[PDB]
């Protein structure tokens, strides 16, 4: 029994599988706590892991990098669940350990990693309160050598009339994803601000866990894989496309929710977005 998880329809990903535009060949660098490559419904093409105490990449023992994958690419069959682009290749970039944390060394080195083997999207659904000029350089030279980067903008919900979006999502070169719920409205826990880009579906996201397992979680870091996700079937359909442009369409094919600090662009539109 397959189960199309809300959010992979919400952003109507379903149209663009029933044309044949499934991610193949897409490479998408999930830079998380690893993932639990054993599992029936995800099949990882590689990785590597930065994490000097867990050196294997296909073991998550936190289980966050697991479901962010899922909803990236939970392959296509008569089980578990479907992910927004089920034919990509999925690399298990471990960076952060068994407690869910990480430090930056080892998230930058990852980045770093994905650039030297030509990922196509990268994802980060993880952020840090502040920056650093070497995180800005590893986020700059990814988009600048053609990956798109994809970043989860934080669960910080609002503060005053200042930003909450955390790092690396506030670079400009990273692409900025907020929290909707299945009912379009922002959750309330979702990071606001000017860098906001747009907002995918973020809560209660059923998606697969370690040790062929199935649960669901609510977090910006359920949302910017839904859009990790968008880039790579954009990328199957139009692979001559450049990050920019594909950032461009999926920016601007949007379905308007309210101002854009609290929404960014809106909810995204992979049929539209893909062209
Ligand atoms: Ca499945
Ligand atoms: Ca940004």
């Amino acid at each position: 029994a397959q189960s199309v998880p809300y959010g992979v329809s919400q952003i109507k990903a379903p149209a663009l599988h029933s044309q044949g535009y499934t991610g193949s060949n897409v490479k998408v660098a999930v830079i998380d706590s690893g993932i639990d490559s054993s599992h029936p419904d995800l099949k990882v093409a590689g990785g590597a892991s930065f994490v000097p105490s867990e050196t294997n990449p296909f073991q998550d023992n936190n289980s966050h990098g697991t479901h962010v994958a899922g909803t990236v690419a939970a392959l296509d069959n008569s089980i578990g669940v479907l992910g927004v682009a089920p034919s990509a290749s999925l690399y298990a970039v471990k960076v952060l350990g068994a407690d869910g944390s990480g430090q930056y060394s080892w998230i930058i080195n990852g980045i770093e990693w994905a650039i030297a083997n030509n990922m196509d999207v990268i994802n980060m659904s993880l952020g840090g309160p502040s920056g650093s000029a070497a995180l800005k350089a590893a986020v700059d030279k990814a988009v600048a050598s053609g990956v798109v980067v994809v970043a989860a903008a934080g669960n910080e919900g609002t503060s005053g009339s200042s930003s909450t979006v955390g790092y690396p999502a506030k670079y400009p070169s990273v692409i900025a994803v907020g929290a909707v719920d299945s009912s379009n409205q922002r959750a309330s826990f979702s990071s606001v601000g000017p860098e906001l880009d747009v907002m995918a579906p973020g809560v209660s996201i059923c998606s697969t866990l370690p040790g062929n397992k199935y649960g669901a979680y609510s977090g910006t870091s359920m949302a910017s894989p839904h859009v990790a996700g968008a880039a790579a079937l954009i990328l199957s359909k139009h692979p001559n496309w450049t990050n920019t442009q594909v950032r461009s369409s999926l920016e601007n094919t949007t379905t308007y929710l309210g101002d854009s600090f609290y929404y960014g662009k809106g909810l995204i539109n992979v049929q539209a977005a893909a062209q």
